[PDB]
């Protein structure tokens, strides 16, 4: 067994039918266009910047020196059972430095959020455009009165595959990072490297990874928009979208070490969760609060200058978007570091590809 071994197109007939929903898509924003809703709609028918850049380099510093916060932080709250979990903190504090370790070797990774939110935002753009248009075109007679049907149906389907590709990015980067037997040798773009690999292979496993997870979200829309134009409340299916999310993240690592299709990926990576109860539990509650405690640390120094309030509201969007990085290359490091112990041990012609720090804990 070798990692990143002879890649191949997974899921072809998920990345069809995206290829043809999003066919489907251009077909309601070309209608739109073609009947006259793009001309008539269009022509109508009868001090403070500089702290917000110190939120920049605090942030960014804080994915270099959390590593050493934590390991001390953690103290305090343990100041006053608990020492059977005490090993599963001090693999989430190994899989912290772990992860300031790959931010080092990959700066570059900090900024994937923003490339993200710009595709985010240029799509957000294009389908209020086509809501717009969609408000206009025609009252519109047939079949076709449900394209706003569609478009809702696309704008959560489009948006959650746009989310899913940046973890299927970062998953990849991190990886490409961890499997690499020494660092001196790494691509010399690794993010770039990762993006290429996932345009050219894995799409249909994040197009279904992301039809997985509107499926269920539609669901909780529904019944939030119902709730709010009324008794008790099922919507705590939140919880399953928020359970399905985590594991599609999961899935998605499988998928980049071994090329397998999402289906046999999403079932390795809950074999190796459930393998890993307490672990993954520890690494999603301590590591997930250590986290949170970051983020008000980026806000409170930011805000500890002081009409600064609009300083401190973008101190947070970026520490959540820095910080929400943190968490996937935390996740993404856990699985790989499970996948190595599972199918590799201490023995000759299977060393483990894992770090110093991690090597301690297995």
């Amino acid at each position: 067994w070798k990692p990143l071994e002879d890649r191949s197109c997974t899921d072809i007939p998920w990345l069809l039918l995206f290829i043809l929903f999003c066919i489907g898509m251009g077909f309601i924003c070309g209608f739109s266009i073609a009947t006259g809703a793009a001309a008539r709609l269009v022509s109508g028918y009868d001090i403070i910047l500089g702290l917000c850049l110190l939120s920049l380099v605090l942030s960014m510093i804080l994915m270099v020196i959390i590593r050493y916060i934590s390991r001390v932080l953690v103290w305090i709250l343990t100041i006053l059972i608990m020492l059977v979990m005490r090993k599963r903190v001090a693999l989430t504090i190994a899989l912290f430095h772990v992860a300031g370790k790959v931010f080092i070797h990959l700066p570059l990774l900090v900024f994937q959020p923003f490339w993200t939110f710009f595709a985010l935002v240029l799509f957000w753009v294009y389908w209020i455009m086509t809501l717009l248009f969609l408000g206009t075109t025609g009252k519109i007679s047939g079949p076709l009165q449900y394209m706003w049907w569609y478009h809702v149906v696309g704008l959560i389907w489009i948006s959650e595959f746009i989310l899913a590709c940046q973890q299927m990015t970062v998953a990849g980067a991190v990886v490409t990072y961890y499997f690499t037997r020494d660092k001196r040798n790494l691509p010399f773009t690794p993010i770039l490297a990762s993006v290429n690999r996932l345009i050219r292979y894995h799409l249909g496993t994040v197009a279904k990874g992301s039809f997985i997870i509107t499926l269920v979200k539609i669901p909780r829309m529904i019944l939030m928009y119902i709730h709010s134009q009324l008794k008790s409340c099922i919507c705590c299916l939140w919880c399953l979208e928020k359970c399905l999310n985590y594991l599609n993240q999961n899935a998605y690592t499988a998928t980049a070490i071994n090329s397998t299709n999402f289906c046999t990926s999403a079932k390795d990576a809950f074999v190796i969760l459930v393998e890993n109860a307490l672990r993954v539990a520890t690494i999603n509650t301590v590591g997930d609060f250590m986290l949170f405690l970051g983020k008000v640390l980026i806000v409170c120094s930011t805000g500890l200058a002081g009409p600064l309030i609009i300083v401190c509201l973008f101190a947070f969007l970026v520490a959540h978007c820095f910080l929400s990085i943190y968490e996937m290359v935390v996740d993404v490091l856990f699985l790989c570091f499970a996948i190595d112990t599972k199918y590799n041990d201490g023995s000759p012609g299977r060393e483990f590809y894992m770090d110093k720090v991690l090597m301690e804990f297995v």
